[PDB]
């Protein structure tokens, strides 16, 4: 018995999150290339440096964007966390289109992704609190009995 | 029944991959050392500029390595997302050296390693649609019956 | 029967992580303020520049610290891997704090985070090789047979 089924959702979310990361990728090459930067040094016009300042934060936080997924998926529900990650990717999206035109407009995109982002913090936070309170509080009551 | 052993190899290569992450933290203090650059602050002379970067870079791609070599390795085949795991490891290796040396000389392990992690994408991409691509089309079929 | 018990801990530890992350990146906006720094762009006075690196430094590792929690966790034991983890995220926790105020006060509790990381490497190298290395020896005592 395989357990794809149970975490097929999040493996999912979890590619186009990749995919979304090498996109940026290509865009701040590409603004390489428009604005004549050429590597190493990350200093040029405005619009390069606000290009690559979109991915390098989308890129800073990919990983927290995983962790939480994984664990509100699992301790919580795949589907809740999977959605609120789809949420999440098209805010950064969104934030990365906004930035790469204006520092302004990274702003409005940037806010919905990290409301997505609380939203699996909380999940995980509940999750693992009804795994671990229930056994907890037994075991404390179990001491006081005892009497 | 423990699953360690359906996941041992990308285990494996994980940490040969963090183990690697580390040596390139190391060579970039090591850069540091040689070209007199205190921290905070991260500009010097070209080189240490270079193998900062190599090292930004690499530590950049891991989270994306990870992930999808864990997604291809679950939902396509293991042996396959670890072998190729070795190659991106083994291309990023040699990314360092040749950044490190010279701009130009980190482009040839580059490009090994961005087809290898292209290829990772790809299985992902096909294990999770032979696990979502039948059940969505029955479904679709069931509902065209119907008459 | 689900395995959410065999990891709880490393979700927990993992998703205080998450959150320490969340702070330390809500300490670098608060350095933008008090020293005004407007995004994009990451240079100012020389506190802004630690605390950012800080954060930085931190956000760097933070996927090597998730990797081999995991990994140690699952191939050697849970306890001791979520152990090091909270040693290491309290290090860390320190080292910003230090970081912030000093360069040379990140450096203590960098040298703690540092070790605890080491160790979740060294249990992850030995709970892998607990697992590969009695069916590969065996597997050449066959071969050499044999006569
Ligand atoms: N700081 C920007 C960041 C952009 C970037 O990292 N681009 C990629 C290359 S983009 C090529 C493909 O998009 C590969 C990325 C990929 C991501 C996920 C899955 C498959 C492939 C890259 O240059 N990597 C290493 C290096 O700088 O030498 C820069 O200097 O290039
Ligand atoms: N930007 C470069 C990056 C190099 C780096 O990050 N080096 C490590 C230290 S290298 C020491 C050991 O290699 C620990 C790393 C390790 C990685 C995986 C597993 C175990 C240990 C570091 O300095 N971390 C925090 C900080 O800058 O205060 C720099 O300024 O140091
Ligand atoms: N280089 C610093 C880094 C600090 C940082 O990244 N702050 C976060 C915002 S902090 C808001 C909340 O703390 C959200 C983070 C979070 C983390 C884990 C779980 C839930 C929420 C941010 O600015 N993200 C994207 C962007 O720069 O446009 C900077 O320029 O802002
Ligand atoms: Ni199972």
């Amino acid at each position: 018995h395989h357990h794809k089924d149970e975490v097929a959702l999040l493996a999912a979310v979890t590619l186009l999150g990749v995919l979304l990361q090498a996109y940026f990728s290509l865009q701040v090459i590409s603004a390489r290339r428009a604005f004549r930067v050429s590597p190493p040094l990350t200093t040029g016009p405005p619009e390069f440096e606000r290009v690559y300042r979109a991915q390098v934060n989308c890129s800073e936080y990919f990983p927290l964007f995983l962790a939480t997924l994984w664990v509100a998926g699992i301790f919580f529900h795949e589907g809740a966390a999977a959605l609120c990650g789809l949420v999440y990717l098209f805010a950064r999206l969104r934030y990365f289109q906004g930035y790469a035109r204006s520092a302004q407009l990274r702003l409005a995109p940037l806010y919905a992704s990290a409301r997505a982002l609380w939203l699996l913090v909380a999940l995980a936070a509940l999750g693992l609190l009804a795994h671990f309170l229930p056994a907890a509080l037994r075991a404390a009551l179990l001491g006081r009995l005892r009497t």
